């Protein structure tokens, strides 16, 4: 078998409200997911509270 | 169908005291409303508590 173990790191490159990561696959295989993070710069000008 | 999806920014500028945003519309075409927000300089000079 080919199976591995995380993680995997992949670019999504943009806006928050645009992007819409989703896992279509096929198979006749298996798959796992544990857990999924992401980064960014974020800036909110107007100070809240 | 004319329908779109949000956000949308509009000027609500003055005092928080005096303004009252209000939607009427009329009509033949539906709406749906999620969230509000705002922004705006907030300065109290007795800092309090």
């Amino acid at each position: 078998l080919n199976l591995g173990t995380g993680q995997y790191r992949f670019p999504v490159v943009g806006n928050a409200k645009f992007n819409t990561v989703y896992i279509l696959s096929d198979e006749t295989t298996p798959l796992n997911i544990i857990g999924c993070g992401w980064e960014g710069n974020y800036l909110r000008r107007s100070s809240g509270i």
